[PDB]
């Protein structure tokens, strides 16, 4: 098919670990710490990864820093959502940390965690493709809507490039339903919402203080606050 | 064009009056005062437009109320957004009541109402047209994510038959650019997003009690949060 996705899935990044400390009793801070941990170890995946999207390395380093920025999180939850997608109301954060409802009641991420499992019952009903998962990822960075771009027309083109991908696969590949692509794209605000609430919610668990996050993390929650 | 579209210009409502209240003194209050006010005698009228949406009279009246319960915030800004268009700067709420730089931060609104104008700068850019703009509102209606949908069948096939809309009035009339219709889909999660945060503000002055509102917005309000 198309040669974008097949770029996009080879620069697909491997699996890190969670790794909760197992000399520490189970609580509501352990889960965060661990969380919080996993997501500033991920972002820095995440900026490695962005350099392979054709056209985001020839913006300008503060156009990329900007659409990082904006977007983070959503790349992110975009994540555990395909890593959930064959399990039944449980979130794979990772391979050594999976969430069912009674670790998010503990964790007071009941409300935020059932956003998520919304998203990922609405790809398992549509049968959501790891070729249009990559794909979406690399939309969703580029249509972040930054406030503070400077070269707009440079990011429209990215944000066409990768339409015209989605578009291009889901005819070849998906000829029974021509308005594949279309839903997949009106996925993206119920993704929007959900890392815009996730973002208040960590950022008043900064506030209180009683969770350590680490300079990268911080650093991302701060700029999109 | 199609017939969809025509159906939905037809149904579009008569504009209404903000009516300030000309013998009190202007403050945040005031403001406030009048636009929740607007926007509760809007909210009426959005409900009676629903009604006209081919599709939407079928579903029960639970599913009807959901997606309204859901959508109304999305579809109160796409309005002020189409009704601005043609300004520079200025939101126009109703034509007796247009809010510049400075009401926006007498009111406390600047970066509620700069999130509403950087939806105004993008549509301005890609010259949206008043039977795109209808057919958007339409479809934010459809795909608001209710977690309460009882019929998702039902509304799913709402949400085909809006979009099938949007794809054949974008493949007649712009044939010069064949991604128009998935451009103006990628516009929504900046809706999302801006209305997520206004339903956040009105809430908390909601808690506030020194603005008062009518029964509407307030249940409206409170089936959002
Ligand atoms: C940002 C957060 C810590 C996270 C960590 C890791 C991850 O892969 C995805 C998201 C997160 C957000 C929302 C949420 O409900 C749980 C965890
Ligand atoms: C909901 C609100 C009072 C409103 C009132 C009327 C309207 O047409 C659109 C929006 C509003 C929301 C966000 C905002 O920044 C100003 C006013």
């Amino acid at each position: 098919y198309n040669k974008i996705v097949s770029h996009l899935l080879v620069a697909e990044p491997e699996k890190i670990y969670a790794m909760p400390d197992p000399t520490v009793p189970d609580s509501d801070i352990k889960a965060l710490t661990t969380l919080c941990d996993l997501a500033d170890r991920e972002l820095v995946v995440i900026i490695g990864w962005a350099k392979h999207i054709p056209g985001f390395s020839t913006l300008s380093l503060a156009d990329q820093m900007s659409l990082l920025q904006s977007a983070w999180m959503e790349i992110l939850i975009l994540g555990v959502v395909y890593r959930s997608l064959s399990f039944e109301d449980e979130l794979v954060y990772a391979d050594d940390y999976i969430m069912d409802e009674d670790q998010s009641k503990l964790a007071g991420l009941l409300d935020l965690n059932n956003a998520i499992l919304q998203l990922v019952k609405k790809y398992k009903s549509m049968k959501l493709e790891k070729e249009e998962f990559v794909t979406l990822k690399a939309i969703a960075l580029a249509n972040s809507d930054s406030m503070h771009i400077e070269d707009v027309e440079a990011v429209q083109k990215l944000q066409d490039v990768l339409h015209e991908a989605l578009q291009d696969y889901e005819a070849g590949q998906h000829m029974e339903d021509p308005r594949r692509a279309g839903k997949m794209l009106m996925t993206l605000p119920l993704l929007r919402q959900t890392s815009t609430k996730a973002v208040q919610h960590f950022y008043n668990i900064k506030l209180e203080g009683k969770v350590p996050m680490h300079k990268l993390f911080l650093e991302m929650l701060e700029a999109k606050v």
